[PDB]
């Protein structure tokens, strides 16, 4: 495996030899601040020396030097340092694997020694190699071979000698002479310490069998500062720095053999070159109309030396590789001479660009193996290369001219040009040369843009015929020609090979959003490309046509967001009026193997250039695989799509491609009419969600709209919330008082005003499992999460309809189709089909009914009436089966109406439709699926069931003993502030049947000492709801039905003891969870044991509730403690042996109790001397707070853990 020698070695490397770069800097008096700034040291010439502080050289090194100050200025000092330390490491791997195929003319290993570790062969021929590379001072090395000392300097001459040597061959990758990275080699090569022998030794020679091995060096020398660079604004220098990887050969392959190859064989069907190329796809069939036009433009005969190939981001270059190989095989098959066919595939048939140097560097040594691999008489020709990195462009204007001296040699050296002199031509002009001026007038920021900058065809001759006569000068002319010559070649390389026009693209643009892009590139952005500006990857595909010529070729592999988004809708438009599809594979996530992370979902499309509408195009589906399983199905044609016409696209709205979409439903969605514009986005607020938003159940009724009469401080609103249909949800409330006065301050915004309070269907607008629509009575407003529908005043689509007609099955499939992000904004609603029927109105009027009578049986509801459980008289078990006989009758109604409402459907549409996830999922409690979520398995959800029914009885037993609920009358019966008018309810008799506590404090302790104790007061009233003979039955029942599932069954107890323990252990947590961390009860407890806790009733309270509990509850029970232990004390001396061992130690734990409790009475006489008067309206979470260690759990509420006194 690679990763086992590759990796876990290159990125280390990377900062090993920067870290020698940095000590050859040391050594030249050359070193940077933390901030960066120049520490360049003044040189000192003494005695043709020099010193840079107290190190010291030869004088002759003086001079180059001084260039290197240049590149301490002309660029940055991490630059220069990566710059020379990528240099060196590439040209050692490049030695290296020379070396080890034995591509050398001598062939002797330099590096290392055959079965000998730690030694070189060279040393075994030292005269041979000197000969092959130095033969006019071969016998002074032979000498040094005599000394037997000074190895490492016989070594280093020898390197560098093998280095000048390989130059010639490869100009791109070594200097001649006069190389500063010389000064800058490290020293102690032979010795041990170096990074050599490491080299060397750390990866097995077998991995140097393939050129695969070169690419994963790009993807790795890199990656360690790849996490460095990553999620983060990226600068011009970091662009390459994180956007670098790899790609599958099969990928590669699909893309190169359906470009080039389907070019080749539409000429020529009859050729022996389809059963090589695996990946080939067999057009499908066509109408004789695009047969003939297609026909009508295929060219009888292509010359073999016309076909371009040109790759805008190379890197590797094994797209480059998989060209060649192809473009070998034609050559092989037209008949030319073998080993004459790499060198002149080489000449005009591959062209790259690139932004880093390295990847040039690495695609010429790539390219240069390869053709090596088969012709043996390489390297002994002077073959030229066009791949090529973008050079910026700041040079003197005319110095170099004056240099050139062009009339001099042949013309055009003072005013003539490709124009005249003052011609002024655009706004470059020529003081020198116009075409010189107005190429480089357009490479101003060639770093920061890159392969993206147009440049005129018309001007691509001329450029073509200077480039030869720059030839001709680096070699014909004097040392100042010849230097100009080399500086200003590559700039006009690079114009050139930008000004031709190609065939086929093939490349994979890197992937950058809006974040990683500066304010320069976005700029850029913006200016040039209105329809793409969001992402690089779309204005590097919408840019690749203006390359191509008649019957191009476009193949790329990028994300698919493309496809389906609104941002590049426009795009999409664009494409299906100029241009053809011919194939497209989605790959989906789980592609790009050794990439952790499913993110990335990517498809490789091939499109043509000219425009043909009827055309067929072929698909695939491969998302659901793993990479072999993906490259396996693509081998034997799997998922396969030929019935899609390209117009057909045109026809949905938001133009999304849908290939495995049938072509039915397509046609039924035009003769549909669409939902119109009467969809609206709802108000928001700016910051207030704290402010203004409550839970309905914490705010008194008067100051409820709904509830109240006349005055209205308060309304609901509707938010949000989960997948339900038809019903539910009302849970939110907000302050609108005064037409929002407070709001308006507050400059909230506010849309659609006019229309507020009125009845119409909801939707979430952000969802994760699907879309619903919800029935919303009158009297309401709706968030901008809750855009909302009103049907018009005068029309024949009812609301009924509407909402019958959105939560089918059709709708439905059709919004995961066109949003399968899950998001909903109004614009896309705004584009929904609708039916219109009649007997829709009373299905979903039924429907209605039934979710709301469902939402009405809990207490979170306001619509409560009362419990289910207390309706039958005959027994617990008998009203227990008649609640999940009616919760079961519901249920299959439900079911009932959605059959005969899908079936309804179907029939008017007239084709069926498939089924998907959560297409039959009932949403109401009833169902115990919905309300328990997934388990393994059914049947789980009986005692559980069971056990909440018997908590919700004892929570309600509980609200009517706190006075909130009546026998007498249904509904609410007190829910206002200060406990205000509870004696004029008490004297109408409201309480009648059953008493209600008048101080509003119930104990919760473990005996009966206090007569208003929880546990009598619900025997009682079960009594007297049940009567009196079957009291001790039920009361078994409940026990057994509380031990189910709310808390382990303990050994020996009866009801009584259950039930306590449960009060005492479980109820509150259950409470809290009800009421969504919102309590209306409020426990004060004097400590975790069980000394004393009470509950109280929020809104009864008042500011001599506290004073009043602390009388006539702490003192006597202070008081009834006190003679206790008094008691026990007394009876102890009677007592003996382990008889009075248990008498002692409870004691202990009673009196530590009862000095809890003198605690608990310290902290209440602090909250005695105060008084307390606080309101609803500034919020429970707030409020709570207000009574420091009072309470429990005051930080699960608060958020905060609580303040002390």
């Amino acid at each position: 495996m690679n990763t086992n020698n590759i990796k876990k070695y290159a990125p280390q490397a990377r900062n090993d030899f920067r870290d020698a770069v940095i000590q050859k800097l040391t050594t030249l008096g050359i070193a940077a601040d933390k901030k960066g700034n120049l520490q360049i040291a003044e040189a000192e010439t003494i005695g043709e020396t020099v010193r840079y502080g107290q190190f010291d050289y030869p004088l002759s090194t003086l001079p180059r030097r001084e260039r290197l100050v240049k590149r301490a200025r002309e660029q940055g000092f991490e630059v220069l340092v990566e710059h020379c330390a990528y240099t060196w490491f590439n040209r050692l791997c490049a030695i290296r694997y020379m070396e080890l195929h034995g591509y050398l003319d001598h062939g002797f290993r330099m590096l290392s020694h055959p079965e000998t570790p730690t030694a070189f062969e060279v040393l075994d021929h030292v005269p041979e190699v000197a000969e092959a590379l130095l033969p006019e001072s071969k016998a002074q090395l032979v000498e040094m071979k005599l000394s037997g000392n000074q190895d490492e300097a016989l070594y280093r001459e020898l390197l560098l000698g093998q280095c000048h040597a390989l130059h010639h061959a490869m100009p791109f990758l070594f200097e001649a002479v006069d190389d500063e990275a010389e000064l800058l080699l490290p020293d102690n090569l032979t010795r041990t310490d170096s990074i050599l022998r490491g080299l060397v030794d750390d990866i097995p020679e077998e991995d140097w069998e393939q050129v695969e091995v070169i690419g994963w060096l790009y993807q790795f020398y890199i990656s360690e500062k790849k996490d460095a660079v990553i999620g983060k604004v990226v600068k011009s220098e970091d662009i390459p720095a994180a956007t670098q990887l790899f790609t599958p050969n099969w990928i590669v392959q699909y893309l190169v053999q359906n470009s080039v190859g389907r070019q080749w064989l539409q000429t020529y069907p009859d050729s022996p070159l389809k059963d090589k190329m695996e990946y080939y796809i067999e057009p499908a069939e066509q109408t004789p109309e695009v047969q003939a036009q297609l026909a009508a433009i295929t060219p009888a005969s292509i010359e073999p030396e016309s076909i371009k190939v040109l790759d805008p981001a190379c890197g590797s270059g094994h797209i480059l590789t998989e060209a060649y190989n192809v473009l070998k095989a034609i050559y092989e098959e037209r008949g030319y001479r073998t080993r004459d066919i790499p060198q002149l595939i080489l000449e005009n048939n591959i062209f790259g660009l690139d932004i880093d140097d390295r990847a040039a560097q690495l695609s010429g040594f790539a390219m240069l193996m390869l053709a090596r691999q088969d012709d043996r008489r390489i390297l002994g020709r002077g073959v030229r290369l066009n791949i090529v990195s973008l050079q910026e462009s700041k040079l003197d204007i005319a110095e170099v001219w004056t240099k050139l001296n062009f009339h001099q040699h042949m013309q055009r050296g003072s005013m003539g040009d490709m124009f005249t002199q003052g011609t002024a031509l655009a706004n470059t002009d020529s003081a020198e040369y116009k075409l010189l001026m107005r190429t480089l007038a357009l490479f101003t920021s060639a770093k920061t843009l890159g392969s993206l900058i147009q440049v005129p065809q018309e001007d691509e001759a001329a450029l073509k015929a200077f480039l030869e006569r720059l030839y001709r000068l680096a070699v014909e002319g004097d040392i100042q020609q010849k230097e100009a010559a080399a500086e200003l070649i590559p700039y006009i390389q690079q114009a050139w090979i930008l000004a031709q026009r190609y065939d086929a693209v093939v490349a994979n643009p890197p992937y950058m959003g809006g974040k990683g892009m500066n304010g320069d590139l976005k700029e850029f952005a913006k200016k040039q490309f209105p329809d793409s500006k969001s992402d690089l990857f779309a204005m590097f595909m919408q840019h690749a046509f203006s390359l191509l010529k008649e019957n191009g070729f476009n193949a790329q592999v990028n994300m698919q967001s493309w496809m389906f988004l609104s941002s590049y809708e426009a795009l999409r438009g664009w494409l299906l009026d100029n241009k053809t599809f011919i194939t497209m594979a989605h790959l989906g996530a789980r592609a790009f193997g050794q990439i952790s992370g499913e993110v990335v979902q990517t498809t490789a499309w091939v499109i043509k250039n000219n425009h043909s509408g009827f055309y067929k195009p072929v698909f695939f589906r491969l998302v659901d695989d793993n990479e072999e399983h993906k490259k396996n199905n693509l081998l034997n044609r799997m998922n396969c799509f030929k019935n899609t016409l390209q117009n057909d696209f045109k026809k949905i709205p938001g133009s999304p491609i849908a290939y495995w979409a049938t072509l039915a439903f397509i046609n039924s969605f035009l003769k549909l009419p669409a939902l119109g514009t009467r969809a609206v986005k709802g108000l928001d607020t700016n910051g207030s969600i704290d402010v203004f938003l409550r839970r309905w159940p914490e705010v008194s009724i008067n100051s409820f709209d709904a509830l109240g009469k006349g005055n209205s401080k308060w309304f609901p609103i509707a938010k949000g919330g989960e997948l339900r249909k038809w019903f539910g949800n009302h849970e939110y409330i907000i302050n609108y008082e005064n037409d929002g006065i407070e709001l308006r301050k507050n400059k909230a915004n506010l849309r659609n005003k006019d229309m507020y309070f009125q009845e119409g269907g909801t939707w979430t607008v952000v969802s994760t499992t699907g879309f619903s629509m919800r029935y919303m009575p009158k009297g309401f407003l709706f968030d901008q999460g809750g855009s909302a529908v009103f049907c018009e005043n005068n029309d024949e689509l009812s609301i009924y309809n509407i909402l019958a007609c959105m939560n089918s099955k059709y709708i439905n499939y059709s919004a995961s189709l066109i949003c399968p992000t899950l998001n909903f904004t109004t614009g896309d609603v705004r584009k929904f089909p609708v039916i219109k029927n009649n007997h829709l109105e009373d299905l979903a009027k039924k429907a209605i009914e039934i979710s709301k009578a469902d939402w009405n049986q809990f207490e979170t509801s306001w619509e409560f009436s009362k419990n289910k459980l207390i309706e039958h008289k005959g027994n617990v078990a008998y009203s227990y089966a008649s609640y999940c006989n009616f919760q079961d009758k519901l249920y299959e109604q439900l079911v009932n109406i959605e059959k005969n409402i899908n079936n309804i459907i179907e029939e008017i549409l007239g084709f069926k439709i498939e089924t998907t996830e959560n297409s039959e999922l009932i949403t109401l409690n009833s169902n115990k699926i919905y309300r328990y979520g997934q388990s393994e398995t059914n049947d789980t959800f009986l005692n559980r069931h069971r056990s909440d029914t018997i908590s919700e009885l004892i929570s309600y037993s509980v609200g009517c003993q706190m006075g909130r609920y009546s026998l007498d009358r249904e509904g609410l019966v007190y829910a206002h502030e200060g406990n205000k008018g509870f004696a004029e309810l008490a004297a109408e008799g409201a309480y009648k049947t059953f008493p209600a506590d008048n101080d509003g404090i119930l104990p919760l302790m473990d005996d009966e000492w206090f007569e208003d104790d929880v546990t009598s007061r619900v025997k009682e009233f079960v009594r007297t709801v049940w009567g009196e003979e079957h009291l001790q039955e039920n009361l078994e029942f409940i026990a057994e039905s509380l031990c189910l599932y709310a808390i382990k069954p303990k050994k020996g107890e009866s009801a009584l003891e259950t039930i306590r323990r449960y009060l005492s252990t479980q109820f509150w947590k259950d409470h809290m969870k009800m009421y969504k961390k919102r309590p209306i009860y409020w426990l004060f407890s004097s400590g975790k044991e069980k000394a004393f806790e009470c509950l109280v009733y929020l809104h009864r309270y008042n500011d001599a509730t506290l004073s009043r509990m602390r009388t006539e509850y702490v003192v006597p029970l202070l008081a009834r403690y006190q003679a206790n232990i008094d008691r026990l004390n007394d009876q102890l001396d009677e007592a003996s042996g382990g008889e009075a061992t248990r008498l002692k130690r409870e004691r202990d734990s009673l009196i530590k109790k009862f000095s809890e409790l003198r605690s608990y009475d310290d902290r209440l006489r602090h909250y005695a001397d105060m008084r307390i008067s606080i309101d609803l309206d500034d919020g429970v979470k707030v409020n709570y707070g207000k009574f420091g260690d009072l309470l429990a759990d005051v930080k699960a509420i608060t958020g905060n853990a609580p303040e002390a006194i």
